[PDB]
């Protein structure tokens, strides 16, 4: 099976890159197997296959770190991610961004159903499991919990039917057989949840599959629109209906290849202790726990030899900053030229541990708005902020035609010497705000509520007559003849490969 | 002589630690050496020292580009300046800050007059020189002049004798016998112009010397106080008297080895056309000249085979950056310890354009303040932005012991992380602003007043009782044991030097 088909078949891929390494020898669940993660994240270093976990029994599980994280070459860059995707290792930012949003524009491709599938090898009643025993990964030393649930896929489906919604939250082990974790708003898996509250007839019925194939566990990380079936905008993107099969207890339907899938319900009324987790934006607040939303696990089933991946999420790069940044600055991309904003590209930097999304605007298209920044910004603010794809975002960068969005250092550029502070910004206190950035959650305001900004790094001839500076850069600032001598006689004067 | 104390000695210092390419082929003023020396600093390359320029002529000029600028390596990054300051060429540039700060309480050493040295060599009267027919650089094509005066040092005094400053600042080509230049508030060489012009009797005693002693250089850029002579301050931070030859035409004392001198008169009553220039900040506004001081030139003199240095500058990384920002942020470190505020470290990020200076503070102290973020940014903003060394810089951004400011990663993640828009931010609109920024000089607002912003990346706890996180990264996420296990066992398990 393709690689972006299968989970199984993108570990292979891996491999035949010169991506990964296998570690046979015994690694320990508690921390390390995190710890070796962490390192590879912030060295952008091969992914680890742990082979060999403290406490795999009866084929539960290796596990795989560092699924969607980048590779040291600027060449391959996103190589991990363009192999979830079926796309060359050397597939640009824009590229990956593109095909994640090509199916917005196409007829979904429902999946099919086939009766059995590799999910199925292995499975394991409620008197055969205890997920306490299983070597799920202490991820952080001051986590309050093991974290399962990393980088598998929640499926939850409305209670009409007509929505089955794949998304990616985070959970914990509470005991032999419940998680908790994270079902907050404005998420899909909430929302879905509160359909089933308010009929409050049952709980929820839900299967969390790891190991998917690759190409849905990135729509899973993406706001694609409310009400949108994921496994049908994969087909969909991907060209290929995929394949499922029906859980055993229930009648959701899981990828059938998965490597590992829970059944069971996600409760409308019990909830249980939640947190503190090592997150995205680089912290931990130890002791943080709070009441989280609670799964009870009735059924698993698995691959021989089943792989979890796992994200060792933290300070930079991993896949929260990979894929929640991009693939949300993605769907803001869409939304801003469907409200008839002239938006070319968007990109979440890096450097701003993806708070920020900057925004390439189409100043020809601006100039003939004719209109001032303080309009432009609160326009863009208002169809952003006030949308969930602008969740996560708390401050757009606007910057024109000569900025590379997917440049984290022409938008430091940009943003430093073209917004002025307070004048260039407007600032949305009425807004849904992203509680676990440190200054919402643990900051001086309201949690769920405002801290967010349009700044506005576009120059004032921008949007009358046009651009009225060059760059003082090599690129710039110097005929193209001079460059190029410049150039051919480098090394032939005494100063110092793409690919690497 | 030693290399901070003589040019050509600096020179030689270059050389011998192969960070210096001798271009002995023909090079052209006109826009080829200032490419060269660009790429150079956008590259971290090696020095450029261009010992054949057209146009040189009985001795007038050679030219070495980049004197200030980056090398490669991490490990002797900063050690272009650390050879301006006898320092080890793997200072830190907390030591090259400590150093240049050292002075500011000692005694100063005044300098030692001697009857002659190398700058007396060579010299041309006023029927004998024509500074038009100099290889002067055209350092960016769109530049308004021939910047003669990118990185020499201007002699002026106070009328009553009393001080004597050096500084940079930058000036061009007017005609045979002028330049053009800046001369603007809050600057010590306007603020001595003022002096002149109130009394009303006679035009400015001036002169220019190039390719002075390097420590004297670095003294020039930095904003050590009113009143305060560069000469006595530079005496004291490198423990020697410097020696000073007077001038032919007047009676200001120029550095005895000095490459090349320029003696005249800075105009009380003339003008004339300046700029564009390419800046600090990155760009140029081509045709935007605006009327300049002006210079006379009476008197040339001149080493035998004189150099002229050359700051190509613009985009990162060059003499406007590692200079302009690291100086002013140390004596911003300084002023903020001498109105009791708890500032340990101060550094201009690259990242921001040298825009911003993070803060380090003493989180300890703080919290014996029993204070709250208004009032502190209050005052750290009030204490800053109305001094001279606050001038160029439009953002304050404040950060608990955690962060190492000279790391502009961590900067930049305290400040997306830490400091919530608006809320955690104090705006300055009354304040001197810095025009040169293209949102000041070419933005929404006044060019001259406000912009300026006090950003707090502390966290509540901080001003309470303590830092109550952890960061979720590889060295706070784990301990001890683990962390150098994973470290010993790096390489044998297949994952991937400090000079490099
Ligand atoms: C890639 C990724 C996405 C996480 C995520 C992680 C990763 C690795 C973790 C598990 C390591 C840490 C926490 N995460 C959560 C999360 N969203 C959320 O509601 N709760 C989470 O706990 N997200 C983001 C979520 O997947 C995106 O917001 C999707 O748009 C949600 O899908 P939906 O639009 O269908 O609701
Ligand atoms: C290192 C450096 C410093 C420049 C400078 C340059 C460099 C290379 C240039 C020449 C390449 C471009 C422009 N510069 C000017 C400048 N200050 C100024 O008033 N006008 C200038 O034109 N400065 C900054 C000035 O030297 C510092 O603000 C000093 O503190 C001024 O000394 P003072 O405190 O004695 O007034
Ligand atoms: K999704
Ligand atoms: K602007
Ligand atoms: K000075
Ligand atoms: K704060
Ligand atoms: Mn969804
Ligand atoms: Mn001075």
């Amino acid at each position: 099976q393709p690689a972006h088909l299968c989970f199984r078949s993108f570990v292979e891929a891996l491999k035949v890159d010169n991506d990964l390494v296998e570690i046979n020898t015994p690694i320990d669940p508690n921390l390390e197997a995190a710890a070796i993660t962490r390192r590879v994240c912030e060295t952008n270093d091969k992914a680890p296959l742990f082979n060999n976990l403290i406490g795999m029994k009866n084929g539960l599980f290796r596990i795989l770190g560092a699924p969607g994280s980048l590779r040291k070459s600027s060449a391959d860059r996103y190589g991990r991610l363009a192999r979830h995707l079926a796309l060359p290792p050397t597939a640009s930012m824009r590229e990956i961004l593109d095909k994640m949003l090509s199916a917005s524009d196409m007829p979904p491709i429902p999946p099919t159903i086939v009766p059995t599938g590799p999910c199925k090898e292995n499975s394991l009643d409620d008197s055969e499991f205890d997920l306490t025993e299983l070597p799920v990964p202490l991820i952080h030393k001051s986590d309050g919990g093991k974290y399962i649930q990393t980088y598998g896929m929640h499926i939850v489906q409305s209670p009409d039917g007509t929505w089955t919604n794949w998304s990616i939250a985070r959970a914990m082990v509470h005991d032999k057989n419940h998680l908790t974790g994270l079902v907050i708003p404005p998420q899909h898996i909430w929302q879905i949840h509160q359909m089933w509250k308010k009929e409050g007839r049952s709980d929820v019925p839900w299967a969390l599959a790891f190991g998917v194939p690759p190409a849905a566990i990135m729509a899973s990380s993406m706001p694609i629109p409310d009400g949108v079936t994921e496994a049908g905008y994969v087909g969909a993107m991907t060209g290929s209906s995929l394949e499922l099969v029906k859980c055993d207890t229930n009648d959701l339907y899981v990828p059938a290849t998965s490597e590992i899938v829970l059944e069971g319900t996600l409760s409308i009324s019990e909830t249980g202790p939640e947190g503190p987790f090592g997150e995205m934006h680089g912290y931990i607040f130890p002791g943080d726990t709070h009441l989280g939303a609670k799964y009870k696990v009735n059924r698993i089933t698995y691959r021989n030899n089943a792989i979890m991946p796992m994200s060792s999420c933290g300070r930079l790069t991993d896949e929260t900053h990979t894929m929640i940044g991009s693939l949300a600055a993605a769907e803001i991309r869409k939304l801003c030229q469907q409200n008839d904003l002239p938006i070319t590209d968007a990109f979440a930097p890096f450097e701003s541990q993806v708070t920020w999304v900057a925004l390439r605007v189409d100043t020809e298209k601006l100039r003939a708005m004719k209109t001032t920044s303080e309009g432009f910004r609160k326009r863009v603010g208002d169809v952003v902020f006030n949308h969930k794809a602008g969740y996560t975002i708390h401050r757009l960068v606007l910057v024109g035609d000569d900025i590379d969005v997917y440049e984290g250092k022409d938008v430091l550029w940009a943003f430093s010497t073209r917004c002025r502070p307070g004048m260039d910004e407007t600032l949305f206190e009425d807004v849904r705000g992203f509680p676990l950035i440190p200054y919402m959650g643990h900051g001086n305001g309201p949690a769920h509520r405002g801290g967010k900004v349009v700044s506005d790094a576009l120059m004032p001839t921008e949007y009358t007559t046009g651009r009225n500076w060059e760059a003082a850069d090599f690129n710039q600032s110097y005929p193209e003849d001079l460059k190029q001598k410049v150039l051919d006689n480098w090394t032939k004067m005494g100063f110092s490969h793409h690919h690497h």
